[PDB]
């Protein structure tokens, strides 16, 4: 049963959406999509509808439109951005050209609340529970966010996290130059591309985030990739014989060895006055070898989270297919695995 569309300009650009989401305002804009925020009178819940940018217009950006919708459409837990919707006005196949997107609308990112307020240490324990809770779930089907920082997690009036703005395609290397919030958060071996990465990419993130909850501050603020790998070297030591082996990139092994050897800082000296057990966590998280990083499942299972844990609430995923990754399909075939996944959606209860 098709849904009444209306249309109207928001910012040069033509939205087409059902009658159910109301009150549309321009919120944000990329080469992402534009976003908007609305009121949805069919659930009472405050929208955000992403309209997707030429989703279409080649072959990397057809697939990338399949493995948003794939991604979204999979994700099913309290800490993770989930899909609530999802529509084009296209009546078929042929003429099937926008895709829109519509979540709960978040509001504020955990970036606005290290800025602006106090953080007790119970506060640190609940949002990195969240975080860890949720990329439990996210690790379980194999999915690697890739981009946490505290721009992509938000957070209610309560303290309540979502993660959100999985990496579904590499940042441009521009975007990734100098002294920017972009990389700050990045593990060594992803930011330098040492070997192939794993899930504990987003471990390493998750120490930069609760190190900045602690503080205050940027753990690792540099000011390009090499200052930013002194910084972390200086904290966590330069690598031992056994990681360099397993960093094939020969070049940046290298250069790995060129620096002179520091060995790993006493934590409760940088974290001075933190919860003992934090320090500890901090300890298992911010490890150099990706091998041997603490992972989420680990990780809620440890001290510091014995307020909030809670195993027999703590969901792993559905089994989830990415073997469309493997796949080089035309245009149109991609478009039409994105149709299919449009008009097979289901809303949650
Ligand atoms: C991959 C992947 N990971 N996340 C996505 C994704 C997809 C769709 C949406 C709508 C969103 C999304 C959800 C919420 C928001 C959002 O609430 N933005 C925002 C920003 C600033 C102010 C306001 C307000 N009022 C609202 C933006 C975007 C994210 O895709």
């Amino acid at each position: 049963e098709r849904p009444t569309f209306y249309r109207q300009e928001l910012n040069k650009t033509i939205w087409e959406v059902p009658e159910r989401y109301q009150n549309l305002s321009p919120v944000g804009s990329g080469a992402y999509g534009s976003v908007c925020a609305a009121f949805d009178t069919k659930t009472g819940l405050r929208v955000a509808v992403k309209k997707l940018s030429r989703p279409f217009q080649s072959i990397i950006h057809a697939k990338r439109t399949y493995r948003e919708l794939r991604l979204l459409k999979h994700m099913k837990h309290e800490n993770v951005i989930g899909l609530l919707d999802v529509f084009t006005p296209a009546r078929s196949l042929e003429e099937f050209n926008d895709v829109y997107l519509v979540t709960h609308l978040m509001g504020a990112d955990l970036n606005n609340i290290v800025k602006c307020q106090k953080l007790t240490d119970d506060h640190v324990q609940f949002l990195i529970y969240q975080i860890l809770r949720g990329l439990k779930y996210i690790h379980s089907a194999d999915i690697i966010h890739r981009d946490l920082k505290p721009s992509n997690l938000a957070v209610n009036e309560d303290c309540e996290l979502k993660i959100l703005d999985f990496g579904l395609a590499r940042h441009t290397d521009d975007e990734m130059t100098g002294y920017v919030a972009t990389r700050w958060y990045r593990a060594p071996e992803i930011m330098l591309n040492w070997m192939h990465y794993n899930q504990t990419v987003d471990i390493w993130s998750v120490g930069c985030i609760m190190a900045e909850l602690l503080t205050g501050r940027t753990l690792f603020p540099g000011t390009d990739h090499i200052d930013q790998l002194k910084l972390i070297l200086r904290l966590v030591g330069t690598p031992g014989a056994e990681l360099l082996k397993k960093i094939s990139s020969e070049s940046a092994r290298n250069y790995i060895q060129s620096l002179t050897q520091m060995p790993k800082m006493n934590f409760a000296n940088v974290f001075i006055g933190a919860n003992p057990l934090a320090v500890d966590l901090l300890e298992k998280m911010l490890v150099l070898d990706s091998d041997k990083r603490i992972t989420a499942a680990q990780a809620l299972a440890h001290a510091y989270f014995a307020q909030y844990h809670d195993p027999d609430d703590e969901p792993v995923a559905d089994p989830y297919d990415q073997s469309f990754e493997s796949r080089d399909l035309l245009i149109d075939e991609w478009k039409s695995l994105t149709y299919d996944e449009v008009i097979s959606f289901v809303p949650p209860p």
